[PDB]
């Protein structure tokens, strides 16, 4: 699997100086938990939203992975230099993803494809066989040879534990394209 | 017009001659149709996937809107010219959509945004105040000024029937950008 | 109007005496607006600088309203706006235009950047008798989903479907060749 | 300069005496392979033709394995492959390259067409000392989320952070300017 946690470090002074407080979840008053004023901020896993006042109140500031070495780096209109609450953001991402694997059962070298078509696997990382596919979203056709030639393999949302599962007489797939358009409305 | 059902016609002979059969839903046997051997195919609403053997098993051919005048046109790797079952493909495609409204409670002029950041609402014609916002999907950041300058309003899925709802002192939003990435999991 | 247009005001919220520029201004003292209070951009984008002759802190203005000096300085190192100019944006496409009748007559399809697996799905069910590739490298195919005969279509003009190697004038799909692993 | 290379083999599945090609060959008779059974492309793409001197049915080969005659021709009334040439592809894409050290040296970052709100999120936590803008109009920013000092980056070279107006060599986000409203 993967369970990476949100990870923001708020320092006491500007330029990553003084006492560091690592936070991994929502914090409705940062004064109460130790750090009373936050001088810099380092996001290692976000994004995060800061707010002006405790209890997710007032001016919002959005933190993404990177260094925020002063107060003014996160806040234009400076009602305050302060930062009272924080919470991780939890994004909605409807990006069409397919992930193709070297070995059966979702093992070995992989290639993730997001939204785009791929007329040549060799022109990416991948010169290996393709033995399993996870379609996390979208509708794809895989093909044996590059530029969408040879046998067609329709890949729709689901797991494909072995190459036979998606119709392959052997585990060879060198190009993929996404099916984007339907000419009729569904339920 | 605009179709409410897939539309594929299969012909007995090549170049769209002979007895046609119009399918508008799955067919696990194409012998039933009286078009036992399809010689051509015309997709009017698709896409469709045909199969080599009945009940959707064997070699696959994805047919998209257009003319397929001969058996060869759809099976490059000509192990067979058989075509024994056809079914519509149920195409999964999600978007990320936000809609921002001139006047409170989801009324007045409205600007839809899909997937893309928008650094100038003025450049999308929209010069009006933004009083209410409906976020369908995706995670957005509205700004007061163009080029993602000024006060930030995080706009997540659901409804904001006034501008005070998304933390605005006045109903002014002039740029919006999607947040695409996360580095953490539930 | 084919005109870059930025109006600076002397005061905030678009009050006081306006000076409307329609081209570069390397010193804003030779306007009637010593320091700019607010800015409005009707055609852009523009870039301002903190000191004269496009020197110092840079601020990029896009079409819209900037009702205060701090609405455009992320850094308040300065409020000063001492030079402006329009930004001529470099924006390139790949364009191919296919045509129903020979010699670039009849109903036409303009493709830009994107592959097009079904010509019928775009509203074009006509024959393709001539092609004019303006930029990019494309492959047209007889049938949808890049099926059938291939015709490499490169920059330049194809007055008859025989000039791109078609036996009859049928194309129902195009893709762009995007990547090259060699260089000269 | 990387160099175009395709290998044609005398039999299927990359068996038999192989031949490397590195430029236009108008007749594979002067190939000790008088017919090819398979084809591997390492640097492409290549367009091949049914007859000598680049005539008849066209076939576009991209990087990868083509283990039989039928892997590259859809409608066969010929299995022959009698001429090859590289394709010079025209990719008018918007590209910017940001380097760790001055004069275009150290760990680098290429951005094509798309904006980048967080450099850290692309695994670039290094300083940015020099910048090469091949095509497009870009604004670089000190902080993530198009915040801090703005640096307008247009077509050309920046051998040092000082050149694009940076007091210190920190860039943590880029966006591309796409739209203009003047001289169309």
């Amino acid at each position: 699997p993967q369970s990476l946690n949100p990870k923001i470090i708020i320092f006491e002074q500007e330029n990553f100086q003084g006492h560091s407080h690592e936070l991994n979840g929502p914090c409705p008053n940062l004064k109460e938990t130790g750090v009373e004023k936050a001088g810099s901020v380092l996001v290692q896993a976000g994004p995060w939203v800061g707010y002006e006042q405790a209890n997710c109140k007032g001016e919002q500031f959005v933190f993404e992975k990177g260094e925020y070495p002063r107060w003014d780096s996160w806040t234009s209109s400076r009602r305050t230099d302060s930062l009272s609450s924080l919470r991780p953001i939890k994004v909605d991402s409807q990006e069409h993803k397919i992930i193709l694997y070297e070995n059966p059962n979702f093992t070995g070298k992989k290639m993730e494809i997001i939204d785009d078509d791929v007329p040549s696997f060799h022109a990416h990382g991948y010169q290996e066989k393709v033995s399993s596919v996870r379609v996390q979203s979208g509708t794809w056709v895989g093909y044996q040879y590059p530029g969408y030639r040879g046998l067609q393999y329709l890949l729709e949302k689901g797991d494909y534990k072995d190459s036979s599962d998606f119709g392959a007489p052997h585990p060879q797939v060198q190009s993929v394209r996404r099916i984007r358009d339907m000419q009729w409305h569904q339920r």
